[PDB]
């Protein structure tokens, strides 16, 4: 799954999207396996919070905090993330200004990955992008 060549095309054409703010503080969700088979969501969340990190164009909130901020909110610590309301609960408790949703869905082989930018503030999803994923 060469989920790194998918990722970089769908980051970049995020951040050139009309409404999309750089350097803003991203909250990023776990990517959601909803294919019709399994894969392992860690390899690629840790790919996409690679690439959305190179090149310091968007700040993340870190996994402690947002572990310390359930705590906080009273949730469950590895249960990433709830409803769109409960991440936005998350989000604004830490400071973070979007929330990025991703998944795998469709074909487990040859899947396309889809990626919501959502607005925090309105819970208003401004950018969508779609990619094939290809080995």
């Amino acid at each position: 799954y060469d989920w790194n060549g998918a990722m970089q095309p769908m980051v970049s054409k995020m951040l050139g999207a009309d409404g999309v703010t750089a350097g803003s503080v991203l909250l990023v969700d776990s990517v959601n396996n909803r294919t019709n088979g399994s894969l392992n969501a860690a390899e690629a969340t840790e790919t996409l919070r690679n690439a959305l990190a190179n090149n310091g164009k968007f700040t993340l909130v870190s996994a402690q905090q947002l572990s310390m901020a359930k705590q906080q909110l009273g949730l469950s610590p590895q249960d990433s993330l709830g409803t769109r309301s409960k991440a936005i609960g998350i989000a604004r408790n830490v400071g973070a200004h979007y929330v990025l949703y991703s998944s795998a869905s469709g074909n487990v082989n040859a899947p396309t990955l889809q990626m919501q930018l959502m607005l925090v503030q309105t819970g208003e999803i401004i950018w969508s992008g779609k990619g094939a994923v290809s080995q």
